[PDB]
């Protein structure tokens, strides 16, 4: 049959749009006999945890495997010896022995070696990981990792305490990979694949070596790129017979500068689209104006797989509004709350429930602050189940300058709930209705945008009617079924 391998750097709990699609498209194409695995790229000692996490919260399928190139290559590692090595282990040993435990607390505890004439070690012991800082001159140099007792991974410092080299351990006690850090680049070097001897001048060159091993080179094997930041790895691997598709998650322009500037990461996918089997973009928008000036013959409309969650008994019984994203300047949160404002200044009743977790929360906190908008606008923060928050919600509101499909809105949308957003290019103009489902507003009219909330926020009748549009809307456009004849058809 054919199996898919979608491309990602990272899987953690505290995600957003890009992984909920992922998965999503991983489960409906599982439900068409259609593999969907998910390749990562980075070291996490707790991703059996996390991924248990993510299916326990109804995120990930059952059936979905994760692969990364940290545990891959550590399964080899841990075939080519028997027995654990125990070295380096009794190496801290023996050097946390002729040395006194001055203990701060009852996990920090430093060791004096009178024969070093100095504090050259200290330990933290948590309840599932040990962590041992390693000094010489009052400077750290080292740091070894212990998670499940077990030595995991070692990090070495410099003078001025900045990571230069990453070293990876395998399950029989064996270093299995060696990174080196470029301090001032902040970036990954020199990657050493001890247990095949083999050496890599870039993660990019290791990651690629771990896909061109991993995925056979089999005309039935297609690899979905969805991470702007992982294509050059997919698109320097000796496959000749894997299909490779890019996928464009976000506005292909440059976030701020309206000068018609492309950002680097998707302009290098958009002009290297000759070498890839073809480009998927969420809306027709976005292939229109990515079609002038790349002139690319390969471009794709499949939209995301949205999971159409079963009706309820929605009452809209409670005044407030919800912004369930990151809180990251994609979404205009300032805008946001220049909108709260204005509806509290008619309705002080109306409640603005933000939910997600980011950078921008001390920001939005200070603006929350700065008005009287403390008992109103007030921050929730990440929810594993926005599910039930939303169904207990009375509008959602967007204030994005920039965006793709737009998840969130859309699961709003089919858990019946109307949709006031900002019109915001390759994004809710495809599935905004104006008097339908919701209410399209112009980018920075606070003005329409509050009057519409405040609308719905007085109408709970309007608000039913318009949100049982938006779940019909969702379900006649976004069918599973149509998404995934769109993508068979791409596969073969
Ligand atoms: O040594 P090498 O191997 O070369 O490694 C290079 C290194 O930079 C890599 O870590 C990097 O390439 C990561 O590769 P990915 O692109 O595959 O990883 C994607 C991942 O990381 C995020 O983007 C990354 C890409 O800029 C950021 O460097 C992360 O710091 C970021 O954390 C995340 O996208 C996913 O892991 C999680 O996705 P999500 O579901 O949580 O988020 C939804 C996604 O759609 C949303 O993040 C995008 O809409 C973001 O919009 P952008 O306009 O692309 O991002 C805003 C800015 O970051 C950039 O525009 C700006 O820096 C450049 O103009
Ligand atoms: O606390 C949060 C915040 C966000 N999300 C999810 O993140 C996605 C938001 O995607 P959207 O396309 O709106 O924005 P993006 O994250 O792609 O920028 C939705 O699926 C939400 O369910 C979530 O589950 N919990
Ligand atoms: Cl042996």
């Amino acid at each position: 049959m054919k199996q898919t391998y979608m491309i990602v750097n990272e899987l953690d709990v505290n995600k957003g749009g890009m992984t909920t699609a992922m998965l999503t498209r991983s489960k409906f194409f599982l439900d068409n006999e259609i593999s969907g695995d998910i390749i990562t790229f980075d070291f996490k000692a707790n991703y059996k945890d996390i991924l248990k996490e993510l299916v326990q919260s109804k995120k990930m399928d059952k059936r979905t495997q994760m692969h990364n190139p940290f545990i891959y290559f550590k399964n080899i590692s841990n075939l080519q010896h028997k027995k654990y090595n125990y070295t380096m282990t009794r190496n801290l040993s023996n050097l946390l022995k002729d040395s006194v435990e001055i203990k701060e607390n009852s996990r920090i505890s430093r060791f004096f070696n009178i024969m070093s004439r100095e504090y050259l070690a200290y330990k933290r012991e948590t309840e599932q990981e040990t962590i041992f800082d390693l000094f010489k001159n009052n400077l750290r140099y080292k740091r070894i990792y212990f998670y499940k007792g077990k030595i995991v991974k070692t990090e070495v410092f410099n003078s001025d305490n900045n990571l230069i080299a990453e070293q990876f351990y395998d399950d029989n006690g064996y270093l299995y990979l060696y990174r080196q850090i470029n301090p001032e680049k902040k970036s990954i070097g020199k990657t050493y694949l001890v247990c095949k001897e083999k050496q890599f001048k870039n993660n990019v060159e290791f990651c690629s070596y771990f896909l061109d091993k991993l995925i056979p080179d089999i005309n039935d094997n297609i690899i979905i790129c969805d991470g702007p930041g992982s294509f050059p790895k997919i698109l320097k691997t000796n496959h000749k017979n894997v299909k490779k598709f890019a996928v464009i998650h976000v506005n292909h322009y440059k976030n701020f500068d309206d000068t018609g500037a492309v950002k680097k990461q998707e302009d290098y996918i958009l002009r290297n689209a000759n070498k890839i089997n073809g480009v998927v973009m969420l809306t027709e928008a976005q292939k229109k104006d990515i079609i002038e000036k790349y002139k690319i013959t390969n471009a794709y409309v499949i939209s995301n797989f949205i999971n159409i969650t079963d009706d309820y008994r929605d009452k809209n019984d409670n005044k407030v509004v919800g912004h369930i994203s990151r809180l990251v300047p994609q979404k205009g949160l300032p805008y946001l709350i220049d909108v709260a404002k204005k509806v509290v200044e008619q309705d002080n009743s109306v409640e603005f429930h933000l939910y997600g977790t980011g950078e921008e929360k001390s920001k939005i906190e200070n603006l929350i602050q700065e008005s009287n908008l403390t008992n109103n606008v007030k921050l929730l923060g990440y929810t594993t189940n926005a599910i039930e928050k939303i169904k207990d919600f009375r509008c959602v509101i967007s204030t994005s300058q920039f965006e793709g499909q737009g998840l969130s809105l859309i699961e709003a949308m089919l858990l019946k709930k109307p949709v006031v957003a900002f019109d915001v290019k390759y994004g809710p103009s495809d599935f905004v209705k104006d008097g339908k489902n919701g209410y399209l507003i112009e980018n920075k009219d606070i003005k329409k945008m509050a009057n519409k909330i405040l609308k719905l926020l007085h109408d709970k009748e309007l608000s039913k009617s318009l949100g049982k549009h938006g779940r019909d809307t969702i379900i006649d456009m976004y069918q599973p079924e149509k998404l995934m004849v769109k993508w068979k058809q791409l596969f073969n």
